[PDB]
């Protein structure tokens, strides 16, 4: 009956980490985390990747993280170039502060999701793929679309609704169920990746 809609956080690091802490999700405005020319590069690079259906959602894998296995680079060489940006010193410091820990974090899984009109992502928990995922990061590469809100459903709270634009970045804790609502026009393209302090094998049973 009631849903809490969020705009991009207009503050700084102290504000970003506090919203992630209290709310569990924060949306950063373009182009704080990744500069526009960097997103332009990522966009040119991901196009070169092989696409597979997963048919109203098409997925371009960069890094896979199968049950019982350790994270694996795939679709070389352009996957690694994208990953190099995601894990460079600027981003490592940026998300290190964002998460509020000195501990080393690893990017375990990473892919481009291309969602066509009338696609959606039903309710789920990222922890179900890997119980050690702590945070998820989503970069919006979709130039223009309707619908497609990223919705988080924390236990005993109103849903938190995020409408993302090109260049925005959502950071969210994997402790909350979440979903993407129906895409209502053109297509919605996002780079999604997952952070864990564990770099060993995925403890989800295969
Ligand atoms: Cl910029
Ligand atoms: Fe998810």
């Amino acid at each position: 009956t009631a849903e809490l809609h969020f705009r991009c956080n207009e503050g700084g690091m102290a504000d970003y980490a506090a919203q992630l802490r209290e709310v569990g999700t924060v949306m950063l405005p373009a182009y704080v985390a990744f500069d526009a020319h960097e997103l332009a590069r990522i966009d040119a690079l991901q196009a070169r990747l092989p696409e597979e259906p997963v048919h109203d959602i098409y997925v371009r894998r960069i890094m896979v993280d199968r049950a019982g296995e350790r994270p694996q680079l795939v679709n070389l060489p352009h996957s690694e170039t994208i990953l190099n940006l995601l894990g460079d010193a600027r981003r490592t410091r940026f998300f290190g502060d964002m998460f509020g820990t000195r501990a080393e974090y690893f990017i375990r899984r990473c892919q481009i999701n291309r969602m066509l009109k009338d696609s959606f992502i039903g309710m789920h928990l990222d922890a179900a793929s890997n119980p050690d995922y702590e945070f998820s990061v989503v970069i919006q590469l979709g130039r223009a679309f309707d619908g497609g809100e990223f919705v988080v459903h924390p236990q005993g709270r109103p849903p938190n609704v995020f409408a993302p634009a090109y260049g925005t970045v959502i950071v969210t804790s994997c402790a909350h169920r979440h979903e993407v609502r129906t895409v209502r026009a053109n297509e919605r393209t996002s780079l999604v990746y997952f952070y864990s302090r564990h770099n060993g094998a995925n403890r989800r049973a295969a």
